[PDB]
């Protein structure tokens, strides 16, 4: 339900001292790294001292140094603290977080806002009950929370201000209980609304949106957030809310489905996983693939893992039974020495049965960015089943971090989306990288992106965080990084100046 154990403006110093000061034994917090940008440190107290242990992400995953890989920050979290002598060559227990007080993450937090930009931001895309905390312009340390009420401009609606003061470290409304940090104070009041004379409720009913805006307006948007919303308040922003996403993957976790995935901990979320059917009978769990459909708001996807040398079988079996015909594969079979994907797909001009499911390869075809693969998929014994399964295979993703430009990208996807846009009532595009969140992820929040941009030109809203929300809904940690935050926001960029 909670994320506060994440210090967003702290460093290794001040985890200490809070630790040491503030908490006990097996106490703890995660932050950002500061020697390694990018990476976080998870720093845990332990017999009066602090351990500081390393969390890299590279754009695939959140690996813990010394431990396992998860697909977030939450779901690392929340795997320790309820598995006991899992995280490590001594044992160390996670029991105890440390809350973070600084609102920076908070949705409903916007820093230096003034009294009059408030009103007009609330007044023009806020409903009845949009609330928002400011920083006092007149009294340093103190804040403002500005609240809309009404029906959903005639006077039939209001925008109210509750001033916050700041008093030997709390805070309060002038009056009640004085609270220890923001956080606090704003729950408490959404529990309890303040309601003034004449009867009038303040409702805090949702935080104001600023972050959907036209598409005309994005590169005057990502030059705000390139230079106090930038693009790591808004990043973490986001991520603070991944803790509403903590959905079971009980399924994943069965003893005969453990082998079939390629991170034992990044697996999908029972309620929007592909359900195999038709399996051997006497195969007891034949039902499993590390998939999830996505679903926009229209194509649909389906997000996966790369293939295990065990899970090919079950691959062409999801292909087969969702009636995909396009695959996006956006990562090299090996990629620094390390294998993401195994060869799941025949040589050209072969032909190969896996399992039950016969797959050729007509033909394939070279470009720069990526190699396409035409093949035809059918079941053994039935030849009535063949269907044509085109694989865009991207080649030229960058070994570290996100590629400095998005053209390539840009056309690879608008190739695909009009691949898929040509077969009638062809199923969901299946797009898999090596764990299937972060450039799968990527792509695929880039896709409904410019979906959305193709249809109705410069003329639409768009949200990218709540875009990222909406699919990570739907499989763990969809977008992994920042620097992949920040190449959407420039892919979508790039394509809304080539209209
Ligand atoms: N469903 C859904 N829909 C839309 C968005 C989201 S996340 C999200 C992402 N970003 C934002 N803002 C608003 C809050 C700030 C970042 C910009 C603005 C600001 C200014 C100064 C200092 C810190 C901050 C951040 N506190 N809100 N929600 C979600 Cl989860």
């Amino acid at each position: 339900t909670s994320r506060r154990w994440f210090h967003p403006n702290i460093t290794g110093v001040e985890a200490e001292n809070l630790l040491l000061t503030r908490g006990v034994d097996g106490s703890f917090l995660a932050r950002p790294s500061k020697s390694n940008p990018g990476d976080f440190t998870l720093s845990v107290r332990r017999n009066g001292a602090v351990t500081h242990i390393k969390i890299q992400n590279t754009g695939d995953y959140y690996d813990l140094y010394g431990g396992e890989k998860f697909a977030t920050l939450a779901e690392l979290v929340q795997y320790y603290m309820e598995h006991h002598g899992q995280l490590k060559g001594d044992v160390i227990e996670l029991k105890y977080p440390l809350n973070c007080a600084d609102p920076t993450s908070e949705r409903w937090f916007h820093g230096h806002l003034s009294g009059k930009e408030a009103e007009k931001l609330l007044t023009e895309k806020g409903k009845h009950g949009s609330f928002l905390v400011r920083e006092s312009q007149s009294h340093p340390g103190d804040f403002v929370l500005s609240v809309r009420t009404g029906d959903d401009n005639d006077g039939k609606s209001k925008v109210t201000h509750v001033m916050i003061r700041c008093q030997e470290l709390k805070y309060d409304v002038g009056g009640g209980e004085r609270f220890d940090s923001l956080t606090d104070l704003v729950e408490h009041y959404k529990k309890n609304p303040m309601v003034e004379t004449l009867g009038t409720v303040l409702q805090l009913k949702q935080p104001l949106n600023t972050t959907r805006i036209n598409a005309a307006e994005i590169e005057s948007r990502v030059r705000e957030l390139s230079k106090k919303q930038g693009f790591w308040e808004e990043f973490e922003t986001l991520q603070q809310q991944e803790c509403k996403l903590l959905y079971s993957r009980k399924e994943g976790q069965r003893q005969e489905n453990k082998n079939k995935n390629r991170y034992k901990n990044i697996l999908p979320f029972d309620h929007t996983r592909v359900v195999l059917h038709d399996g051997d009978p006497n195969e007891p769990v034949s039902d499993y693939i590390n998939a999830n459909i996505i679903m926009p708001e229209k194509k649909s996807y389906i997000a996966t893992q790369g293939c295990l040398q065990n899970t090919v079988n079950d691959f062409w079996r999801m292909v087969f039974q969702e009636n995909s015909r396009v695959i996006v594969m956006t990562t090299k079979e090996v990629e620094r020495g390390k294998s993401k994907c195994v060869k799941y797909w025949p040589d050209e001009y072969a032909l190969k049965e896996y399992g039950v499911m016969r797959v050729r390869n007509v033909k394939e075809s070279a470009a720069h960015d990526y190699t396409l693969r035409e093949l035809k998929l059918s079941k053994v014994g039935q030849g009535n089943t063949e269907r044509t399964v085109w694989q865009y295979h991207f080649r030229t993703w960058p070994d570290h971090g996100v590629p400095s430009d998005p053209g390539g990208v840009l056309d690879f996807l608008e190739e695909v989306h009009h691949k898929q846009e040509s077969i009638m009532d062809a199923g969901p595009v299946v797009v898999h990288c090596s764990a299937g969140i972060g450039r799968t992820g990527t792509f695929i929040v880039i896709d409904i992106l410019i979906d959305i941009i193709r249809e109705k030109g410069v003329d639409c809203d768009i949200d990218v965080p709540k875009t990222i929300q909406m699919v990570r809904s739907q499989r763990s940690g969809m977008v992994q990084t920042e620097a992949q935050y920040r190449f959407i926001y420039m892919a979508v960029q790039h394509y809304i100046e080539t209209l």
